[PDB]
């Protein structure tokens, strides 16, 4: 069988979606308990965002300049705070799909799934990696601001990204379930851009396993190599430098197909210098980077 | 912004997921109102499907041969009859959480979302098409059978897949909701092999489009061609005949980006012909194909 990029089921997550209007403008918010946090942006206007001052924008504020619906069933908010880029709005009623959850920061190369929400109300969900640039290539339109990121944990569900905005490419940016960002971007519309991006090496190794634990195993090789010689060659192909920890981390895939991690990089450096020929590896024309040694694993024995 | 493949959010589904043992046989059912359906195979033993015999199996079966569990809270059979390759088991239980449903069969080239499901108990959700060759390219691992497949209409899950197995190039097959296959096959282990995959023109062509209306632009041509011209280069590659039909659903898109469409087939034919160059398409060094008009209009405007 093998391999899909799946996101985790979106259930125990649409029911904590709600939409939060601040006057003219409408995003999406997270109702946990008796608390809904979203993009602390829902105050400004596209005249604020050139450049606004939030502490100015948010005393000027009651508890009441906040709409927040469930559904129909509207909530009424009782406080209000600002937690880096986020709010606060601590409301009236407790959550009853509440789940078990918890806000984790997610690293650079690792995963997670994302609800599209537009107006309180989930429209697809997919999964998708924090790029090393610290964006994520995603597909958002506009209201899709306060959709969140997730993994789940057995029963508990791990928040890890909630959206913010679009970055000239094409790219999204965002902040954790504290509101600390992901990268170098601030929440005001200026000439930021994304840093330049690099192929997650840990994940495209990991990838190359599935497709050998899958009967292609092609692009296979008889040589090794030393991980000094391939991180001349990654620094080449704009791909990350491999380092003995990413090597432990492949270790029980390597075990379970018995073809040693630094096998693996001598068939990878090959198939950058060389090019792959149209050939494909698990149906793609090029190398995969969204997949970690862990979604693998979790799909492949 | 755009474009991922995105399932529909699973909620809906997540909670009609139940577990169905027969014996020494496991596998999961999709628990409906008073009714349970699930792939009759679950009456068969490793043995029972070098050939097997249904209506022979099942005359020995009674409604307490099958253990169905909703969560930990087991529901209780009280009836049992065979639609096609589906067993439906009456139960004493309505579920509450049955949400406005159909069963719909789906076309080849048309896209739903699949929600994997191991014990009753959903582990991913995903987005596929339906094969020309009546197969789906899947992750699905043993005890995934009875997982099923399904889009939503506003608030109505339509149904169109049940997993019943896996052919022997690790792609897979399975039947609509009434029990009837996709495609030649039959739940009996024996030699079938997947017909020959076409690539489906329409989702490249879709596809397209949405790398347009996304800035990636740079495959455009200023030829244009007859669909008979067309279709001898289709031919050549492994892509399906493009008709008046596809022409025609393609209409909104060349629309909204001023290309017509048969400016696009141009461009895929020199994409066919002359390759790609390395350079990518909204990220791709492939032409994807399991994207449909519809799921490109509806994230794209």
């Amino acid at each position: 069988s093998g391999f899909r990029k799946m996101a985790f089921p979106s259930g125990k997550v649409e029911g904590c979606m709600v939409q939060v209007t601040c006057g003219t403008t409408t995003l999406n918010g997270l109702w946990l308990d008796d608390t809904v946090y979203c993009p602390r942006h829902v105050i400004c206007t596209a005249e604020d965002m050139l450049n606004p001052n939030y502490e100015d924008l948010l005393i000027r504020k009651s508890n009441h300049s906040f709409l927040v619906q469930a559904g129909n069933v509207q909530l009424r908010v009782i406080g209000h705070s600002m937690q880096n880029c986020l709010l606060r709005l601590k409301v009236d009623t407790s959550n009853p799909k509440t789940p078990k959850y918890k806000f984790v920061r997610i690293q650079p190369g690792q995963t997670f799934s994302v609800l599209a929400c537009y107006n309180g109300s989930p429209s697809g969900v997919y999964q998708c990696a924090m790029r090393p640039n610290h964006t994520i290539k995603g597909s958002f339109l506009n209201g899709s601001c306060g959709s969140v990121g997730f993994n789940i944990d057995y029963d508990c569900v791990s928040f890890c990204y909630m959206h913010h905005m679009e970055l000239p490419t094409g790219v999204h940016a965002g902040t954790d379930l504290e509101g600390k960002f992901y990268g170098p971007f601030v929440d005001r519309q200026t000439a930021q851009a994304a840093g330049t991006d690099t192929t997650i090496t840990l994940n495209v190794l990991a990838w190359l396993y599935a497709a050998v634990i899958n009967g292609d195993r092609w692009f296979l090789n008889r040589f090794t190599t030393t991980l000094n010689d391939f991180n001349l060659v990654a620094m080449k192909y704009n791909y990350e430098p491999l380092t003995q920890d990413h090597v432990d981390i492949l270790g029980p895939l390597s075990a379970q197909t018995g073809i040693a991690v630094l096998d693996m990089c001598a068939a990878l450096k090959e198939l950058l210098q060389n090019g792959m020929n149209g050939r494909t590896i698990l149906g793609a024309a090029a190398l995969e980077d969204e997949a970690t040694p862990f979604d693998v694993v979790r799909q492949c024995s």
